[PDB]
């Protein structure tokens, strides 16, 4: 790995952070629907995970410098998990 592909990756993490949030825009008509949604953003919530343990990883080989993008990684998941919780509350009223 390297910081320019860190932070490259980190950016498309957060494109799917803002493509879910416009898509919550399609929701409405039925609760049914956000099932599918949740196990989704669960889907994303793993692969952010994963990608602060490839970071973490990259500090064992002798580079402090990275928390600063496993920082972000995690608030951008923990967006994501708020957003799920919601979605699941409503779902089931
Ligand atoms: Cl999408
Ligand atoms: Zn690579
Ligand atoms: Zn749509």
């Amino acid at each position: 790995g390297s910081w320019a592909e860190f932070k490259q990756r980190l950016a498309a993490i957060k494109t799917r952070l803002a493509a879910i949030k416009t898509r919550l825009q399609a929701l409405g008509g039925s609760e049914a629907e956000l099932a599918a949604f949740e196990k989704e953003i669960a889907a994303f919530e793993s692969e952010i995970a994963a990608f602060e343990s490839e970071l973490q990883a990259y500090k064992g080989k002798g580079n402090p410098e990275v928390e600063a993008l496993r920082k972000e990684a995690a608030a951008i998941r923990d967006e994501a998990a708020a957003i799920r919780d919601e979605l699941q509350a409503y779902r089931h009223n």
